[PDB]
């Protein structure tokens, strides 16, 4: 739980860090928890990235020929492996989301 | 709305059709609708694929070095462009999901 409330500018700086080179992505949505949609270790290269909103937040990544988008993000951290981990959880709607970016495949 | 109730064996046959060659994927989850998670035109090559359950259904695709998974699918079709379109909608929980596979990028 090194997760901390999102600091917009720090996340933006972190996203630009991983732009223009191949990275692995984990994008998952859960509900009430049961998994709804899940993509793990999708390999992509994005050239533009932006975190928007004032809380919760939404992140959009423009890939080679597509898009990766996540809304409802409220917390994050950059771990010892330098992986940008972001997440959000709405206790009322019982909805959770996770978007993680790493230079290496996600395992355990 | 050419969407029709899922026929497990037909979907399975369709999934195996796109296995082992590069395809484009659209995977999206929405709620109450507002988009929650979205990946459009992710390019992947999956070697194993299976639709499970008895209704709703869940589809798992094993990619080169990751996974694509969607639960709550109830309807589908294969359109004129030979694209496998699948979706599910839970009016009670106000949750929707879409998983689409195509040999070409998704546009309009």
């Amino acid at each position: 739980n090194a997760m901390k409330a999102i600091i917009k500018e720090d996340v933006q700086a972190s996203l630009e860090r991983y732009a223009d080179r191949p990275v692995y992505i984990h994008l998952e949505t859960t509900t009430g928890m049961t998994v709804v949609a899940y993509i793990r270790n999708a390999k992509v290269t994005y050239h533009q990235a932006k975190i928007k909103g004032n809380g919760p937040y939404r992140v959009g990544l423009k890939t080679e020929e597509g898009w990766i988008y996540a809304e409802g993000l409220t917390e994050y951290t950059v771990d010892e492996e330098n992986r940008l981990l972001m997440a959000g959880h709405l206790p009322g709607g019982k909805l959770a989301i996770s978007l993680q970016i790493s230079e290496k495949p996600f395992t355990v």
